[PDB]
């Protein structure tokens, strides 16, 4: 452990958390990260951590899942901070405020947090103008193993989803290595049932038709985002639809609307979506039976809980090719992406794995 790690884990991030509101405190993290103050990234990626999938060189397979960065407002300084990739959003078609404040609850007793933001997003013109600004650097950072990801929403009042979604594929599709059908956000009524087998098959065909569209160089892979609460059946129906359509990969997971046994924070019982340590094993559990459903052929970008070394191995080791986290980066700090990698290092050289690609799905080969 650097020096850093633990004094922003044990002393900064706790003073810092304990002097702001939560959604106070996301806000001045964006603002720091945009302008580059953050500690030195320390880890050196080595060729151990290279992750070709999606039809690009990842540098390492850690990356900053969505919502942290909603309006694509800080993507260097997530580089700077030492992902491997960086995904913005949820990006709506309309700008839009998302739910009335509170709207984000720390359970830091759980390493959890609750939020319900509701989409806020000022949607895809403002993200647009803003990715064209930087739009050759980032064909600079792809080729050198660091890609981009666009996450996609629906707007509050939409009276078409797919044609939301279709939107954002033509206006933002062409400025992202990856995008995203964000369908399980649990704070848009009725968004998860975007999920059911004929409403996902309609939405996905009209959303890869219109990928289909774009000219090569600007031609993003689709990915879908899955909820943890889904039924068995509802993930036999996904699997099957992801391989009708030739989607060409899977998130898991979104938040959780459970509220496992256990939760200690006081403000468990508020509405919204639950990520951090409560959510890990849902998720990891949650990549296992889709990978096994979809038979090691889609890739899969795991999330949810993810604050160590072992915690990504274990879902690179369930199925995922590449890993996100967010809610450890507002206990830990920026420190926290050289932790995970360097322990992610030192746990496949300890379990005999030349690297993070002869791992991806090695427990369903036991
Ligand atoms: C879920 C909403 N939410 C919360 C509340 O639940 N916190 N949070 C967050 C806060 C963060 C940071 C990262 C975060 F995700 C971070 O990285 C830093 C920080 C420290 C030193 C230097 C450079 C940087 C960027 C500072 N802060 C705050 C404390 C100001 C965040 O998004
Ligand atoms: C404050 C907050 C906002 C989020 N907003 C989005 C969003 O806009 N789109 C999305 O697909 N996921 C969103 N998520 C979900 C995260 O991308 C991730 O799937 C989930 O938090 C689990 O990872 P974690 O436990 O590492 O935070 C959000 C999560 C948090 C904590
Ligand atoms: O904007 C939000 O409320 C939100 C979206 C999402 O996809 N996931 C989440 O936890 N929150
Ligand atoms: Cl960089
Ligand atoms: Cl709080
Ligand atoms: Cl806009
Ligand atoms: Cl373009
Ligand atoms: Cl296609
Ligand atoms: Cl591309
Ligand atoms: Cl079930
Ligand atoms: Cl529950
Ligand atoms: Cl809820
Ligand atoms: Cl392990």
């Amino acid at each position: 452990a650097t020096g850093d790690e633990r004094f922003y884990a044990e002393h900064l991030m706790p003073t810092l958390q304990g002097l702001l509101d939560p959604e106070s405190a996301h806000r001045l993290a964006v603002r720091f990260t945009s302008l580059g103050l953050l500690p030195r990234a320390r880890f050196q990626d080595s060729d151990m951590l290279e992750v070709r999938v999606l039809g690009h060189k990842f540098r390492n397979p850690v990356g900053i899942a969505a919502g942290f960065d909603k309006h694509g407002e800080a993507v260097d300084g997530l580089y700077k901070m030492g992902f491997g990739f960086v995904e913005i959003g949820s990006v709506t078609p309309k700008p839009q405020e998302g739910n009335p404040r509170p709207r984000v609850f720390r359970l830091p007793e759980d390493q959890a947090v609750i939020n319900r933001y509701g989409f806020n997003s000022h949607g895809l013109s403002v993200v647009e103008h803003r990715l064209r600004a930087r739009q050759q650097k980032q064909a600079k950072l792809t080729e050198d193993g660091l890609p981009l990801g666009v996450n996609l929403g629906k707007n509050k009042t939409s009276v078409d989803a797919a044609e939301d979604y279709a939107e954002g594929v033509r206006v933002l599709g062409p400025l992202a290595d990856y995008l995203v059908v964000n369908v399980s956000s649990p704070n848009t009524a009725g968004l998860r049932s975007l999920q059911g087998k004929a409403e996902l098959r309609r939405l996905l065909t009209k959303v890869l038709q219109e990928r289909d569209g774009l000219r090569r160089v600007h031609r993003p892979a689709v990915l879908v985002k899955i909820a943890p609460d889904l039924t068995s059946q509802d993930k036999e129906d996904i699997a099957s639809v992801v391989k009708e359509l030739g989607i060409d990969g899977l998130i898991v997971t979104n938040t959780t609307v459970s509220r496992p046994a256990g939760l200690q924070g006081a403000l468990r019982s508020e509405t919204g979506g639950l990520s951090g340590k409560p959510l890990r094993d849902l998720s990891t559990q949650t990549i296992r039976e889709m990978y096994a459903l979809t038979q090691g052929r889609v890739p899969i970008i795991g999330v949810g809980g993810v604050s160590s070394g072992q915690d990504a191995l274990e879902k690179i080791r369930a199925g995922a090719s590449l890993v996100q986290l967010y809610t450890a980066l507002t206990f830990w700090g920026p420190p926290v992406v050289g932790k995970v990698k360097r322990e992610l290092e030192a746990l496949l050289k300890e379990q005999g794995f030349g690297g993070v690609t002869d791992a991806i799905g090695a427990d369903h080969r036991r």
